[PDB]
């Protein structure tokens, strides 16, 4: 199968797909999309206008898989090597719960403040961050970090004994916040240790190489020691 991933580098959803494909050693070509500019041609691929979109081609027939709910389940169903969902129903349920936790709750309570006020406003030339919005995002982030810390002191990985899509979801989201220097790793020891381990995996390497014009990452962003 040929794979083309239409994505935006600093998008957590996109990064989850890049981590899953990398971890499964599935090659893909990438096409970067400035989706906020609503390029007509991308909206013809995905009517929501949002990345990521994975196009799988086999014998010149295309399967256009849009956004993470469809993409991640497709990957896990069709490429078992290695599994990013556990075998026990409880581990599968817990990982999926955590996918939803990050894609909805974390995205709303943290990203809607920290990523909106800094990255999105910059890209749309809408001016400076609202400092109160930033303070609200930072406090929400600390509450989410505390939650994952409590999990990681009781489990090896977020969803239990096996590394899963839940780890990649949390790490994808945190990696973008980390690019903008906003994660207080020093205060959450189990979470710091967990991220350091994820960040050193081969699948993470391209993500650490991400750079976008006008958006200069924190100095430690691509350091394996931080």
């Amino acid at each position: 199968v040929e794979r083309t991933l239409h994505h935006f580098p600093l998008d957590p959803a996109s990064r989850q797909v890049r981590l899953a494909l990398g971890e499964k050693r599935l090659p893909f070509v990438e096409m970067q999309v400035r989706y906020w500019e609503m390029p007509p041609e991308f909206t013809s691929l995905n009517p929501s206008g949002m990345p990521p979109v994975l196009v799988e081609t086999k014998h010149q027939r295309n399967l256009v898989i849009c956004e993470t709910r469809a993409i991640l389940e497709h990957i896990e169903e069709t490429e078992t090597e290695p599994p990013l969902l556990g075998r026990d129903p409880a581990e599968r349920a817990e990982a999926r719960r955590l996918l939803q936790w990050f894609d909805r709750k974390f995205d709303n309570e943290v990203n809607g403040f920290l990523l909106h006020e800094k990255m999105e406003k910059r890209l749309l030339r809408m001016g400076a961050p609202d400092l109160a919005a930033l303070r609200q995002g930072r406090e929400a982030l600390r509450m989410h970090l505390g939650y994952i810390e409590s999990l990681l002191q009781t489990r090896d990985w977020l969803a239990g004994r096996r590394m899963s899509l839940a780890d990649f979801a949390a790490a994808a989201h945190l990696s973008v916040i980390d690019y903008f220097g906003d994660v207080p790793w020093k205060d959450f020891q189990a979470a710091k240790t967990w991220y350091m381990k994820l960040k050193s995996r081969p699948c993470f390497r391209p993500i650490l190489a991400d750079r976008w014009p006008g958006l200069a990452p924190a100095a430690h962003y691509d350091d394996l020691d931080f």
